[PDB]
């Protein structure tokens, strides 16, 4: 689709089995969600910096359905104000910035 | 342009004389700029809020260039571990995410 930007961009996603919303977040390198229980392998890895660390799961090659569009792609588990898809599922979905 | 999202997506802006770099952030409501004097009344605002709250300085109606596309905005000015174009100003230019 084409999103205008006047309200936030938020999208279904489906994850695990589970539809959540999600945040279309450009200014976020890594996607970030919260309260998802994933099967499989996963690292520890620090996000965040300001104020301290925010340590989360690191789960790759996770299968995630966004906004239709079904992709692969690193998913990080853990305590969040709100579920963020970063860029770096955007761009595995093909998602540009247009002007 | 279109602007793929592998790379942060960095533009070049023109405010009050000066040009900067500032990131595209979707996930951004305002438009937060470190470093500038802008003439002008301003009213304090409220930023952030995990943590405490920020205060900066809200110009209103502001020119602005991003990526060469002259628009107008409020533009919120203070303390921001980076520049960021936020959607009040993405919707000015009429940049929207496809996919």
């Amino acid at each position: 689709p084409q999103i205008t930007l006047w309200q936030r961009p938020i999208v279904t996603i489906k994850i695990g089995g589970q539809l959540k919303e999600a945040l279309l977040n450009t200014g976020a390198d890594d996607t970030v969600l919260e309260e998802v229980n994933l099967p499989g392998r996963w690292k520890p890895k620090l996000i965040g910096g300001i104020g301290g660390f925010v340590k989360v799961r690191q789960y790759d090659q996770v299968p995630i359905e966004i906004c239709g569009h079904k992709v692969i792609g690193t998913v990080l588990v853990g305590p969040t104000p709100s579920n963020v898809i970063g860029r770096n599922l955007m761009t595995q979905i093909g998602c540009t910035l247009n002007f």
